[PDB]
């Protein structure tokens, strides 16, 4: 494996602020830049998946195409890029003609587009590659599904020289093969970023049948006022449970924001941004709240109800402690929550992924009932080459998990 040169490291520091590339980030970046190779990267939350597709077009001064149906989330990525002096935009049906002319003139490094727009404008994409050059096409599977990827199968046929970086939130081997055939990838480099988040203390406790009684141990009294220790996310299995929990917390005059897909994108965006600006201390959310939170100091994550499955749990708690400081992740559960989760696993159309999720769910109930190290149970899914000294140094201590405490 080759090392990045001074031009490469200086570009990383100037436009991204990082002094070094993480091992898997450099494997993906180098393979796209030098070998023009398709990549499939199994991405664990918190690693740094964005640099894999944002950095290459910035370094070569060309276009990087980012595909996702989530337009609602593209503004924050575009706005963040423009703040780091990286020209970026959203390209769509409702975009002005002057933005499209500026894309054709090579004024934008990162162009965010939907799968739907791609399908209807393949000729524009071919013109863009011939005249300007497309460094890469990035596709996040977590942002979508096979029906949305069916429109993207013509990408490798129309742009054979443009490498595709497909990012996925699951280690499922059948999903990996589905994304390879859906996008017609050619000899893709397969990488994975599974890692321990050692600054996350883990704890599981049983629900008492009373919301305030369950959440009271997490609250501190600052002079006379009840509040959380720091920025907190409470995950609920339903929109109705987010409303119940919020209503109870507001009886204590706690600074809250509810977040779920029943609220408009405008109301949701408002809650998210109030959390980032620290105007609200707690966000009570369904799993709809998670992607691109852009909050480094989440101190506490509470799953108010058993998590759907072990893999989902691993990904959701990864939104805590992005600053590297001490954070806590608590699960509050009852055996009746498990009965409910089981029924929702039959509503998976891929029987190969449904069985994968069923093994992940069986691991979840074992994890919840266990007397063993929580971190050891989660890390038992990774190869030893990914478990480092920092993780071993934390396991067996008070800062690891409830079962490692005395
Ligand atoms: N080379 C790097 N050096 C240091 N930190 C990095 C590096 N690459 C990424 N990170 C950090 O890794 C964290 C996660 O970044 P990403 O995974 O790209 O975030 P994201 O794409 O917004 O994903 P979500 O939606 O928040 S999971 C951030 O704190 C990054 O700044
Ligand atoms: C190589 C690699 O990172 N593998 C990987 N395996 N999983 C599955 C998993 C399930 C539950 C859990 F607690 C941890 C891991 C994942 C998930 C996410 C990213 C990578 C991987
Ligand atoms: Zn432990």
């Amino acid at each position: 494996w080759p090392a990045p040169n001074e031009e490469q490291v200086t570009c990383l520091k100037m436009y991204f602020g990082h002094s070094s590339f993480k091992p898997v980030q450099w494997k993906v970046i180098h393979s796209v830049l030098e070998e023009r190779r398709d990549n499939v990267a199994v991405m664990a939350t918190g690693y740094g998946k964005s640099l894999c597709f944002q950095y290459p077009p910035v370094y070569v001064g060309k276009i990087g195409l980012v595909i996702s149906p989530l337009i609602s989330l593209m503004e924050d990525q575009v706005l963040q890029l423009k703040m780091s002096n990286i020209p970026a935009c959203f390209l769509g049906s409702a975009q002005s003609e002057n933005v499209l002319t500026d894309i054709k003139l090579g004024k934008y490094r990162i162009v965010y587009v939907t799968p739907e727009y791609c399908s209807g404008n393949m000729g524009l994409l071919q013109q863009l590659e011939a005249d300007i050059g497309i460094t890469l096409i990035a596709v996040d599977e977590a942002h979508c599904f096979r029906d949305s990827f069916r429109k993207l199968g013509s990408l490798k046929t129309a742009l054979p020289m443009v490498p595709i970086v497909a990012l996925t939130a699951t280690a499922s081997s059948s999903i990996r093969e589905d994304i390879v055939r859906c996008l017609n990838l050619r000899n893709p480099q397969i990488t994975c970023t599974g890692f321990d988040r050692p600054n996350l203390y883990l704890e599981v406790r049983r629900k008492t049948g009373n919301i305030l009684q369950d959440l009271q141990p997490f609250l501190v009294k600052t002079s006379s006022h009840w509040e959380f220790e720091g920025p907190t996310i409470i995950y609920c299995p339903s929109r109705k449970m987010t409303q119940q929990v919020t209503g109870e917390l507001r009886k204590l005059n706690l600074s809250c924001g509810t977040y779920h897909a029943g609220m408009s994108f405008s109301t949701r965006k408002d809650i998210h941004h109030r959390f980032v600006r620290d105007e609200i201390q707690c966000v009570i959310a369904t799993i709809a709240f998670g992607m691109g939170i852009n909050k480094a100091d989440i101190r506490q994550v509470i799953h108010y109800g058993a998590p759907k499955d072990m893999e989902s749990y691993y990904q959701e708690i990864g939104r805590a402690g992005r600053d590297g400081l001490q954070s806590s992740c608590h699960v509050l559960w009852a055996p009746a929550d498990i009965n409910l989760n089981r029924h929702l696993l039959t509503e998976i159309r891929n029987e190969k992924f449904r069985l994968y999720k069923l093994k992940m769910m069986a691991k979840m109930e074992k994890y919840l009932h266990s007397s063993r190290c929580r971190r050891q149970i989660i890390l038992s899914h990774f190869e030893d080459k990914q478990v480092q000294k920092a993780s071993l140094g934390i396991m067996g201590t008070e800062k690891c998990c409830d079962n490692c405490r005395s």
